[PDB]
């Protein structure tokens, strides 16, 4: 907090917002939906829309970055970062991760003439994420790179899409109405076993304040000796255990779904930054359980002649927390057949339509969407990328 | 030290010990089948054959019985592929069913009702009945191992073994696997996999990560990194491809002395090895298994935890030919799921559907198609392919008895 910012906080550079415009966008009551000006066209006529959260942070902590890299060949790059505990990490990542990608790819650019080649691309991305973190880790001592962020990027390289995800953002393809998932989320519920095992193997990271076991609820001192249900790292099911003091510490993973936390602190298990993140008023470091390694899924743009409405949707959890893949698919396939297939603004409007269907409208009782469901109060950022440019 | 149990063949073969001797012939390789006089539960079929020479004993073991759980019926099939001795596989084939029975007794009352009970805002968590059975099996493997760990000092429980079991409990099948054996259901020609193998290839990242976290487990003779081939000293300083625990792809590294140690995982595929010793990563026993002439213990990298997959026998009215195949790697090392699927659906339509010996004949047919015939060019199967020289054990379980 004593250090200067590495970059000024801003919105994605491609929005071309002046800083009077940036202020007007930060409204928690009107929640203006920013879209991509028609004067500024993104690669592949990519559509983008975003909206600031309903009040839980003064800044929109999402960041987005979109440009065409050049490897000494062309490499298109889209990226989304969901910031938490500050905007520093996401801002930094949205400007620098592409250069770690470009440089890791330069190591193998020649070999990409003719171990499959795809596995070399995947390895470069995994190296780039590791190298983007670490740089945050070392420059942390010279700049205020606050907090951390999830990181979802995609590159088009020689006719294939690589979707690298480390966090809770999500990518799906809508190809002729059908949903092809391009990522899976990294939350305490989905990555329990890794965390529990690392706690079992290195129990000092639990700081005599947590247990690596998971129970159906909170265990009380009242209940010592009774047969309670437990789940260990090597288990997917549940069996009965007698409660033994150590079982009275706070569970390392507690909470059913979207409400589920690692050491009662963080609801996502992968991403960048958070290097000095510590437990709730404690001195236990969270980062030993966090990982900067992404999962990479490949889509080969050649196996199929895509249509005007065949799109890759990228969005932060702000979208997916209120909308299923099927609703998102419904909204796209309902909307895009109503815009002229030659309109370059066509996909930005689809991005806007999705954000609107997740943000909702403002009632006396809060933000509400369709069927009196509660709307998302998070930041929402949406990319609609038309696959037809990959044919 | 004495044996915990005598070496033998599966009890349901009713073999005398003269019959067991003639069965251990590495040249004739006789295919043993289930005598028609002895029916297994559900008229399950069984066949087996000894290896082509790599051990004097058939080191596979099998066990099949109907358990009774009391504070209900629980059908039980099991396969064990032993290595480095017969002791571990024998013990498990006699005792693991008792560990399953005992873990199930704790929850048997809960299981014949609705809702599971954690004892005996402010959110709780509901745990389905299936999740308690899964927890029992996982505990059972842990307890079967461990008992081997401690009784090891009083009896000669040699070696280790992989373990694939399946139980039928209240209309659901639970297939628990810890090793490289395999289970598939062949339902109306379609292949439903019910297991996945646990080998150095399939569990690379877990092993590398554990080696990274506790490098004392490598004793300065191995590196936790993987390379596309063996790293030579001549390549110190050069840019080579490597793969670490957090990677699915490959990137470039400078070779840095430590990268000259022996790879923790080496070998192309199924022929991949952990610390140059064992080609499977899960199962029982192996407690004093050490590295090739070393004092480094392997067991820290092995796991007795099984993967458990559930098949609901209620969702569909099975046919005479809808079967669950259990078999040791000896079958799958030369036969794909599709060949086995082809062979079952080709064979069974030729036996009367009420024939109780019908599925044993299919089991025998599968073993035959994997063992082959021996001329001069080796053991050869169809299309001049090289036959399996491992022990082979096959179960054909008719799913129709589960309707
Ligand atoms: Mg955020
Ligand atoms: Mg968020
Ligand atoms: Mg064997
Ligand atoms: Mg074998």
């Amino acid at each position: 907090s004593d250090l200067p910012l590495r970059f000024p906080y801003g919105r994605p550079e491609f929005l071309g917002l002046s800083q009077d415009e940036v202020e007007c966008s930060a409204d928690h009551i009107a929640r203006p939906i920013l879209i991509l000006k028609e004067t500024r066209r993104l690669p592949w006529a990519t559509g983008y829309a975003e909206v600031i959260n309903a009040g839980k942070s003064t800044h929109n902590e999402d960041q987005a970055s979109c440009e065409v890299l050049t490897v000494k060949v062309s490499c298109h790059y889209w990226s989304l970062f969901d910031g938490h505990a500050g905007s520093g990490a996401a801002v930094v990542a949205s400007r620098l991760l592409q250069h770690h990608i470009t440089e890791q790819l330069q190591d193998i650019v020649d070999i990409l003439k003719n171990i499959p080649h795809e596995c070399l691309v995947i390895g470069a991305l995994e190296s780039a994420f590791k190298e983007m973190d670490l740089q945050i880790e070392r420059e942390r001592s010279s700049y205020n790179i606050s907090g951390g962020c999830t990181a979802l990027i995609v590159i088009c390289l020689l006719g294939k899409l690589y979707v690298a995800n480390a966090g809770a953002s999500r990518a799906i393809i809508i190809r002729n109405g059908e949903i092809i998932p391009m990522s899976s989320e990294f939350t305490p519920e989905t990555e329990r076993q890794r965390l529990q095992y690392l706690a079992f193997m290195q129990p000092h990271l639990l700081g005599n304040e947590f247990t690596h076991l998971e129970f159906p609820r909170r265990v009380q001192r009242k209940e010592l000796g009774k047969k309670m249900l437990y789940r260990d790292f090597n288990m997917t099911g549940w069996a009965y255990k007698t409660i033994e003091d150590e079982d009275l510490k706070f569970p390392l993973i507690y909470g059913e779904g979207k409400k589920a936390r690692v050491m009662a602190t963080i609801g996502v298990t992968r991403g960048l930054g958070d290097h000095d993140l510590k437990v709730h008023d404690s001195n236990i470091y969270i980062k030993p359980f966090l990982s900067s390694a992404p999962e990479v899924r490949i889509y080969d743009l050649s196996k199929y002649d895509h249509g005007s409405d065949d799109v890759l949707i990228l969005a932060t959890d702000g979208l997916w927390d209120v909308l299923s893949n099927e609703e998102v698919a419904e909204a796209i396939t309902q909307f895009l057949p109503n815009c002229d297939p030659d309109d370059p603004h066509r996909y930005t409007l689809a991005a806007q339509d999705l954000v609107m269907r997740a943000r909702g409208v403002l009632k006396d009782r809060g933000w509400r969407i369709s069927n009196d469901r509660l709307g998302s109060g998070d930041d929402i950022s949406v990319y609609v990328i038309p696959l037809i440019h990959g044919n």
